[PDB]
């Protein structure tokens, strides 16, 4: 290729022998590679964008953030977040294909609607940035969330187009508000982005934490914490719970990569990766993908090596 990848929010499958990569972008952006180092761009998943966005968000751009990506009974199911900046007038919508391929002759991405809305003064939530798990008891749950009160999980129904009747809630990751701040405004929690691993007895919740998105002045950063049930409580290294703000440095920040977060985590072939987005000081705080090895220490808690940030070096093909 010759530059770096530019993605912001990643997330990643494989299907067959290629490797694909969805990004924050018009549409959704998806690229495909081989090798996952060198990539060229696929597709994006709306031609335009969903039918409905505009009437979540008024002045909606057209940028789609922060996609899951999921495979489930011979399908892919693209989630992706439709908002505004600063607000809470937000939606998660899915999309579903039965190839990644473009040049296939199966391959058409089919949107289903939305799946949860946030609505202002109703919801002290943000109805942006899924992650999808399942558990050992055939069941499938969404976590999201962004600021306001902080992340939450619920349970998905059959088709994982809405969520399952009766419904079922759980928070598993905030921090301090006070109910008497304006429901309308973000507040103080800088929270957001989970997602959620299951390695050996625990499920792992991984979050950022601080501010991106703002050149030299960015904080963002990865936390962890880990429950024995998908439903929480998620505890960090000292035994205090995400939903009380715990939460334990995972990779943070340095001279060359001035904030970086919003993960996502695959198990591919008996190893483990952590894939996520990093500001680049030299190129503008342009913000590269990274994928970097995912080891466990004595004490059963994820660590990476921050030189990778360096190492791992993408391609963008023509
Ligand atoms: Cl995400």
């Amino acid at each position: 290729g010759a530059k770096q990848v530019d993605v912001h929010d990643p997330v990643m499958t494989r299907e067959g022998d290629t490797w694909y990569l969805f990004s924050t972008g018009p549409g959704i952006t998806i690229y495909s590679s081989k090798d996952r180092v060198n990539w060229r761009y696929s597709d994006r998943a709306f031609a335009t964008e969903p039918t409905w966005a505009k009437r979540v968000s008024p002045s909606f751009d057209g940028h789609l953030w922060a996609p899951d990506i999921y495979q489930h009974k011979g399908l892919f199911y693209l989630y992706y977040s439709v908002s505004a900046f600063g607000k809470n007038t937000s939606a998660i919508g899915v999309t579903v294909n039965k190839t990644l391929n473009p040049a296939s002759p199966d391959y058409r991405w089919e949107d289903k609607g939305i799946v949860i809305e946030s609505v202002p003064q109703r919801d002290l939530w943000n109805a942006i940035a899924p992650a999808i798990i399942a558990d050992d008891h055939g069941q499938v749950w969404m976590s999201f969330g962004s600021f306001w009160g902080g992340l939450k999980l619920f349970k998905l129904n059959d088709d994982l187009t809405r969520p399952a009747e009766p419904q079922e809630w759980h928070s598993i990751a905030k921090l301090e508000r006070s109910v008497l701040m304006d429901d309308s405004q973000a507040g103080s929690a800088q929270i957001e982005a989970p997602f959620i691993l299951r390695k050996g007895d625990y499920y792992y919740l991984f979050a950022s934490w601080g501010l991106c998105c703002r050149k030299g002045d960015s904080t963002y950063h990865l936390v962890v914490g880990r429950s024995k049930q998908v439903t929480g409580p998620y505890l960090d290294k000292t035994g205090r719970d995400m939903n009380q703000g715990g939460g334990s440095l995972l990779i943070k920040g340095n001279k060359r990569w001035v904030g970086l977060g919003h993960n996502s985590a695959y198990t591919w072939d008996g190893k483990d990766y952590l894939v996520l987005h990093a500001y680049e000081a030299a190129d503008n705080y342009l913000q590269k993908l990274k994928i970097l090895n995912l080891h466990w220490d004595g004490e059963g808690w994820p660590q990476v090596d921050e030189k990778e940030l360096d190492s791992y070096i993408s391609q963008r093909l023509k």
